[PDB]
């Protein structure tokens, strides 16, 4: 149980919603006079007025540094190559770590099983959560999500942030009397590594699994920078709607290392009709659903032409007198 | 240690070359009067003349059946939708299982640690090996590979078989005093599941690992049916040349299940200059080599922007006053 | 009016159906005892028995030659690297040119506007038509198309031929009392060059136009080797269903020149419900239809964000005080 | 000769460099105290101080409006969804049109063959040129291009602008005694429509042509957001180096209309060694050069497997006794 997995569980156990921290972010947004649009500058003004922290734009930082905070002189340097939404995210992260320290500490104190390292990692996680809840204040963002029928591009345009940030925030809308579609958010790379798992409730991939090549999230790299959608059926009959898309980090140069990821958002099929991404698709036809699994070794399907491995709790039929398109019959 | 892994190791231990069986395949090829070009027809005639086995092309077989052998009437039914190279492969598989039974049994008897099921899986594996060594007789195939500078498409065209079959056979050219480029052959899917591992000698991915998203094999699906090439450097400094390409199964219909795989062939950089795939590429410039790993949890690189997980034997450094492009620095 | 365009018109004027030639191909198929499956061998037998023509498989031909017929000794050589469907196509083409010469001549004689070169080009075109009508005899192919709901992959599997050949034959099903879906067939390359136009009746792209980047046929290369589908609306309100897919020629080698094409098949929206490719799509929602054009200079749309050129018969609004996402407002 | 072509030629005749206007942009940049990094803010302040123009960021503008200028109250509204580089570009466009009116008029007066509409289009073109020359002052941009070895991503990162803007400016570095690599810049879509042509000197595609599917610019869409590179040889023996990449407009929503374009930059092969994009590529091997053309009807190659149409000044050779891989041999 490594610390990043420990924090994964910390968030999964709390339905991916932190009521104290989300309320605090929204309260501060409103009390400060914030207005959506160009939050980076207003957050600079807020750090100055409320914390004596001076926010500067630094093209002198090392290439890989997004921000650096000097607590001795209270100076926050932010990378020039970050877009305004990204600058705002960095500034609000530091704002959480400086001005919401005690709240974060008390939230961490509620899971006493946490490893020594897991507590620091959770501090950073709650700081990122605060930044998301501030850039995307709960009520305004929820109403915008409903009005826009969950169009992630349009939400990003309205709030001045990227795709991954929007999907993050969508998977946290579990406030008691104002809930959005319950989502599972995942992040993957070209090799099937799932870097991030967040979920409003229990989904198949909340903690483990997801190495099924028929799952559309892995097809996002085959269709780069375009939204892919799938009506999927798990081996147990439960049906889900999946949207996914690639995200690439600009800059770095032709030679340099590049960041390529795929962000995917899934929900119960019953909710799909509320998404713009359901437009043009029939949702009431179980014949049109794509049968996927969780990874071949833990998948009990018997007629899958794509099986890479045999099912673990399964009987290996070996026939010298037959050959089929169905590996590991 | 599941049986398919036991057979993976069985072949790995023999440098992916089976001298008795390969010599037997070539002996039978030449003694029977075989000539490359239309092996399917000649193999049918051979089964008749030498084993009393009647080969029919049966469009009445189930959709997913490639072949079926009835030993009571010695009837081999072969799917009509298989190309001639594929039909030849099926017929030669049955030829190995019927006319080379004892040789295969004695070869299996040499790895006595094999589980009961692993022996059956090994019989199927050795029959496939024999089919490959028969359709592609060793000396003729080796001379053609050198003449064609390892152009896999041109080899397939010359011998009437597909990409995966050619790569299979290329990774087996370890006959003493007539060796080809030592290769590692792998097969993967969109989810990074590595279905096949065969290797002439010790490579990093001969048995485990290979979930590095910077590795070109996983970039094959973004460029389907197009050959991708990479000069890669493992974290230990050793450099390799990798060629890869996707392979899709035709038919099945728009709705039906589809087979999508990616086949990759790797060798030491020192051999790359003998490949047609090196044309246009500089091989002597360590600056141009792509730093890849074997999977993030077992990768010790320190400045990778693509890290999905932290390195296992390392402490997760967490800094509240900085944010970087380098996850898990 | 160049000769290939002249033959384009020759076929367009005849509703892409040649009743005499199609009936002759089917009549000969049936009288000869032909059975679907492995037509290449049976056509060899037919050339021998009926025309004294000897069909041989020649790996000695130049790389680019699919067949060569020596009339002095009546010998037809066919390339070894052609699949059986392709071999059958070559053999039946020569069969049309040798055994249906007078019929072809009389069909050509019906369009007396033909240029000197256009008559020879039309001879080859009618020979290809005969080959298609023979490999795919009309009644059997029509019934298979209806039973399979026009699944091009499954039709290819059943009849042992490729995607482009199937789409060719589908666009010719205009026999008076046994018509299939009326189609427009097109072939394009990565640069928008439309090499082939065939159509059962008058469609927008039967003769000219088709340089609209929003048209899905040009998106086939972005999604290689996978079927793409679109519900499109022309500027005049008429709605069409478009299926398209790439096709690549095997062999040639890593260095050599490659053939990449996209084949597209379109029909009136009203017919889409009879296609398997309509599965999962709502067809009764004009809101979900993609507005395309015929090429920007002849497209009268006013709010297209993708306009590359202004509409020819249009008023150029030029405003120094505004900038928009809509080029050439 | 439509007006947009007239302006294309207007710029082509001046080697895509406007000395007075470029010097004016740089003069104003330096005299005003401008420093690269946050030009949007400084340009707003400059419009205030120097022209009494009040710049507001207006989230109330219509969805498709990038800017709108009200001269009666001297109010410049700029779209909230534009990144800072884009906002700076809009503001500098208006700055050219308001504060450089007479210079632009006198520059337009030098091509007196211009149609009435061509003069307005040329005014917009010269304003865009000025905006490019201001956001990217000539000397600083030239020094940065050489230092960065023409890495377009790194230039964009350094100056806070996108790919298309950098390529625009790179193709204008023809100031006497301080020249950059002479470039041809083109913009195309999925249908091969070439929306933009700018060129430092005489290139094949400076005015017409470019519909060759083997040309790498059209392969950009198959690999979106990834840089593609090609060493190409025209039929006349002259060899060029081509870099290309797609550019997509964010937002707009899943349903809405999308802008997809491909931008390409070409130079003589002799200059390629100065590009970062040449790293790993051999430049002195004529065997490895890809033979491309300018469009099949104006391409005289004789063994091209990709020909879509026959060569215009040639007779279509038709052989009834042969079939080949070479259409229109
Ligand atoms: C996972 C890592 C370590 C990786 O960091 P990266 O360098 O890849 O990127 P990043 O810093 O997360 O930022 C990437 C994008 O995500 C956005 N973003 C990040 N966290 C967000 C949040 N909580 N809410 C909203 N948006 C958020 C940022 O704005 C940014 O957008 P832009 O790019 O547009 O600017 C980090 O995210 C992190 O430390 N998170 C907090 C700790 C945590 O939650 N760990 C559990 C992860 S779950 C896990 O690891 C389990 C997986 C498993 O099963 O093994
Ligand atoms: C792996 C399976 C079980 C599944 O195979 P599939 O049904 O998906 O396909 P396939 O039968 O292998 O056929 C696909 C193509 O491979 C070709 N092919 C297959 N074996 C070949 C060989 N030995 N030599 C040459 N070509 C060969 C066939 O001609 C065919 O070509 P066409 O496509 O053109 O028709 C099978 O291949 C098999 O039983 N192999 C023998 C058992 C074995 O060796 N297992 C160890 C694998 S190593 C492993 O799985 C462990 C790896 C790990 O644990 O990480
Ligand atoms: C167009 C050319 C010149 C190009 O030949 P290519 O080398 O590109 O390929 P090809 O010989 O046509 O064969 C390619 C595939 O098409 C199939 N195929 C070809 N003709 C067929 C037909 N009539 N019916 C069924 N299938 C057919 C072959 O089986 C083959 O399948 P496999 O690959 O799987 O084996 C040729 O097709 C031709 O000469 N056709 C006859 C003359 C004609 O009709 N000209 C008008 C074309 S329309 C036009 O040019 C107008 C465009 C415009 O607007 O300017
Ligand atoms: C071509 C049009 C009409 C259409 O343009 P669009 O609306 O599609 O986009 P856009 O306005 O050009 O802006 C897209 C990106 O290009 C950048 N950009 C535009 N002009 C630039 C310049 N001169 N220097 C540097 N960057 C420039 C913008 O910053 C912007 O960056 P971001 O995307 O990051 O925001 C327009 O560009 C224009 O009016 N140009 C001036 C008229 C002109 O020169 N016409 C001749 C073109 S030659 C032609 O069309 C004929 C070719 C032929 O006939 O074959
Ligand atoms: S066996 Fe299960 S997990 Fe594996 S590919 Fe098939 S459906 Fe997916
Ligand atoms: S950390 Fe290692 S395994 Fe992971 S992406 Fe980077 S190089 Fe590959
Ligand atoms: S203007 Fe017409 S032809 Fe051009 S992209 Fe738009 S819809 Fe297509
Ligand atoms: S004929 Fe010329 S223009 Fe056409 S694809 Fe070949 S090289 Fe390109």
């Amino acid at each position: 149980p490594m610390p990043h997995e420990e924090v994964r569980d910390f968030f999964y156990d709390r339905n991916n919603y932190i009521h104290d921290l989300d309320m605090a972010a929204e309260r501060m947004f409103t009390e400060s006079g914030m207005r959506t649009g160009g939050l980076d500058i207003q957050l600079a003004e807020l750090m100055r007025d409320r914390f004596g922290i001076s926010v500067v734009i630094d093209d002198n930082l090392p290439d890989t540094a997004k921000r650096r905070y000097h607590p001795d002189t209270k100076v926050l340097r932010v990378a020039h190559w970050l877009m305004p939404g990204q600058r705002a995210f960095q500034i609000a992260t530091q704002l959480a770590l400086v001005g919401q320290s005690d709240l974060i500490s008390s939230i961490v104190a509620t899971d006493d099983q946490l490893s020594t390292e897991a507590r620091g990692v959770a501090r950073i996680g709650l700081a990122n959560y605060f930044a998301g809840a501030f850039l995307l204040p709960y009520r305004e963002f929820h109403r915008a999500a409903e009005q826009l029928r969950y169009d992630i591009d349009l939400l990003g345009r309205r709030f001045g942030v990227g795709f991954e940030t929007v999907c993050h925030r969508l998977s946290t809308l579990q406030r008691p009397r104002q809930r959005g579609i319950p989502f599972i958010f995942v992040r993957t790379d070209k090799a099937g590594n799932i870097s991030k798992r967040q979920s409003a409730t229990a989904f198949h991939f909340s903690r483990v699994g997801g190495s099924c090549p028929l799952w559309v999230v892995h097809d996002a790299f085959a269709q780069p920078e375009r939204i892919v959608r799938q009506v999927a059926q798990m081996p147990d009959g439960r049906s889900y709607f999946w949207v996914a898309k690639t995200t690439a980090a600009d800059g770095l140069g032709y030679l340099g290392p590049h960041k390529n990821f795929a962000v995917g958002l899934g929900c119960d099929l019953a909710h799909a009709h509320k998404l713009v991404y359901s437009t043009g698709v029939v949702l009431d036809d179980p014949s049109t659903e794509v049968p996927i699994g969780a990874g071949c070794k833990i998948c009990n399907r018997t007629s899958c032409a794509q099986r890479a491995f045999p099912y673990l709790g399964g009987r290996v039929a070996v026939d010298e007198n037959a050959g089929s398109s169905l590996p590991y019959s």
